[PDB]
């Protein structure tokens, strides 16, 4: 039996219901920006299922046992049934304001409420925003602006290993046993995105040492002239405070979010200006919280939300990125890995590439 959980299920990059699930995904979208979140997140349930499924739906029979799956879901699967496509989903794409705050938070520094006071202006087009007189940009919107073309086009494997080589070069250079690993979708088996994500840790570092190593690095590439855009948040994790019980858990690591100058020469690939930029975040955290951190950076989204709602409700633990807690034993469980955790929770492995919820 098809479990609820996206943590009990196996989601692969072979999605054999792209016709059901992008239809989905546009109708969980478009209730995020009408900030409808109840049918939101029932949307991104019935989505997150039919991506598990090792077979393409193709009748009503086939949702049969199938959980997640209302009576509003049903329908909109039933029309893709019927004609090759989701009428509802179709209404959304053609809807001014879905295409506005798609186009206007496809730029780095743009969220919902900056699109959303964009949209009252009058605004529709990234031309009109940008060439308008009286705007006032933030420094991320300036830089989401300058390499908005960079930015859109998708980060591929060839870029992501050559930005793995520069992120490693420089961490060593100031901590020479520090184990970075690159974490997001790239880690679950993705062939693009939007961004590079890693995960560093020390085994020997001090806790000076460990907060000053993403200034020492961002500082080299300053020299360097590759760093474009900089952004660090300095920790406000707390070695002995009891996880979140948030259903979006926030990270309280340093981190740092980045826009790196990436030479063509550096890209080992099949195939104008010579550079492209790039997203890279960078996350340090203390050695022994790092399985932790690596599940909550690994993701997905979904598979994140359902492991700590299955912590929580079936084995009434309390897990984040930082910890897991164990409300019955009165401990924190210790964790040297993935695997660990995922035992710990009474949970089959599921490898990183199976986590694609
Ligand atoms: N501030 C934050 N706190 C905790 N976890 C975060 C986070 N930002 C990102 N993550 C997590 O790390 C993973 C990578 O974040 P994102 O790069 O924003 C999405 P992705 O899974 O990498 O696909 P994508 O890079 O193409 O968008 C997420 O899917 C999520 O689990
Ligand atoms: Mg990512
Ligand atoms: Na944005
Ligand atoms: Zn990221």
């Amino acid at each position: 039996k098809i479990s609820q959980y996206a943590c009990q299920r196996r989601t692969t990059l072979n999605n054999y219901n792209q016709l059901f699930t992008d239809a989905l995904d546009i109708l969980a979208e478009n209730d995020e920006l009408r900030e409808n979140e109840g049918s939101c997140l029932a949307f991104m349930r019935a989505s997150s299922v039919l991506k598990s499924l090792p077979f393409p739906i193709t009748s009503m029979k086939d949702t049969e046992g199938i959980p997640c799956l209302g009576d509003k879901v049903k329908s909109i699967i039933e029309g893709i049934i019927e004609d090759g496509e989701s009428s509802e989903a179709k209404a959304v794409l053609n809807d001014e304001r879905y295409k506005s705050f798609k186009l206007f938070t496809s730029v780095f520094g743009v969220g919902l409420k900056t699109a959303e006071k964009w949209f009252r202006m009058g605004f529709r087009t990234l031309s009109k925003i940008q060439s308008d007189k009286s705007l006032r940009f933030t420094q991320m919107q300036k830089a989401g602006f300058l390499y908005y073309e960079d930015l859109v086009s998708c980060v591929n494997r060839p870029e992501a290993e050559a930005v793995s080589m520069l992120v490693k070069e420089a961490v060593v250079t100031f901590l020479p046993d520090a184990l970075v690993t690159m974490t997001g979708g790239f880690r679950r088996g993705k062939m693009t995105g939007h961004d590079v994500d890693f995960l560093i840790t020390s085994p020997e570092a001090t806790e000076d040492e460990e907060q000053q190593l993403l200034h020492k690095v961002t500082d080299f590439w300053k020299q360097q002239g590759l760093l474009l855009y900089c952004d660090i948040l300095e920790s406000t994790f707390e070695k002995f405070k009891q996880p979140s019980r948030k259903v979006d858990a926030l990270d309280h690591f340093q981190k740092c979010f980045l826009i790196l100058k990436l030479d063509h020469g550096r890209v080992h690939s099949e195939k104008g200006k010579g550079w492209k930029a790039i997203r890279v975040d960078l996350v340090m955290c203390p050695y022994d919280r790092r399985a932790f951190a690596l599940l909550g950076w690994t993701g997905s989204r979904q598979f994140e939300r359902d492991l700590r709602r299955y912590a929580t409700h079936e084995r009434k633990m309390m897990l984040d990125n930082h910890a897991l807690y164990d409300r019955t034993k009165r401990v924190f469980l210790e964790a040297e890995s993935e695997e660990e955790i995922f035992a710990h929770l009474g949970l089959d492995y599921i490898e990183p590439w199976e986590r694609n919820a």
